[PDB]
């Protein structure tokens, strides 16, 4: 009936996603991260401030992605002319939802940067993405991506398409209350309510195998569920 035409900008993104799904054989690895200690650490770090900063879960996730990509360097790679290009630093592309679609500004040098610097760079790039004032060197590049959907409480889990020429992409669902067993100080078991987040990582099988993706997911889960390991 109504036949509004394609903008032309959508055609390049459609061809790019076509390239991604036709040259990257994707496989997904799902996990559930417990963030009950991460939320307490974020609450303490936000309460011990004078309005200098404001921390979110995405800052801890980007720092944990940097730590996990430094520990497993096979995921921090690409696919080039007969050659695998392996980087040292973790450059994390963060997806920002604008009314003109999707853009991925890059936070450069994630490992050894600082949570306040990460929060400042994410806020700068997000407000500049909403104003539409970016340079091509700010959204062209990166070694790993992350898609965030925590503001929507309906999305329990979702998958994402890998932006070429990267090798992996993360997808973070809304937190939910999951029943987790607990021992009391006597012999019986109990019911405790834990805040869990379903995290799905999509890997390219030409670069990352299933054991390498499982090791990356295990290190990410370790750094998330033990928040004091973000110091190291």
């Amino acid at each position: 009936y109504t036949d509004v035409p394609i903008s032309g900008m959508r055609k390049t993104i459609a061809a790019r996603l076509k390239e991604s799904v036709t040259e990257n054989p994707h496989f997904f690895v799902s996990t559930n991260l417990s963030v009950s200690k991460l939320l307490k650490l974020r609450q303490a770090l936000n309460s011990s401030a004078d309005g200098r900063y404001k921390l979110s879960v995405n800052d801890f996730l980007i720092k944990a992605m940097g730590i996990a990509s430094k520990r497993v360097p096979t995921v921090n790679s690409s696919w080039r002319d007969g050659v695998i290009r392996q980087f040292e630093t973790v450059d994390v592309s963060v997806a920002v939802a604008t009314p003109n679609g999707l853009i991925t500004p890059i936070v450069k040098g994630v490992e050894g940067k600082g949570l306040e610097s990460i929060s400042a760079a994410v806020k700068e790039l997000a407000k500049k993405a909403r104003d539409g004032k970016l340079k091509p060197e700010e959204y062209q590049g990166g070694s790993i991506s992350i898609s965030n959907m925590g503001m929507n409480p309906a999305v329990q889990s979702f998958t994402a398409i890998i932006n070429p020429p990267q090798a992996a992409i993360l997808a973070v669902g809304a937190p939910q209350k999951v029943a987790v067993p607990v021992e009391n100080e006597d012999g019986t078991t109990g019911v405790s309510w834990d805040e869990q987040i379903i995290v799905t990582a999509s890997f390219d099988h030409k670069v990352v195998d299933g054991a390498v993706g499982a090791e990356w997911i295990r290190e990410l889960k370790k750094v998330i569920e033990n928040p004091l390991e973000l110091l190291l």
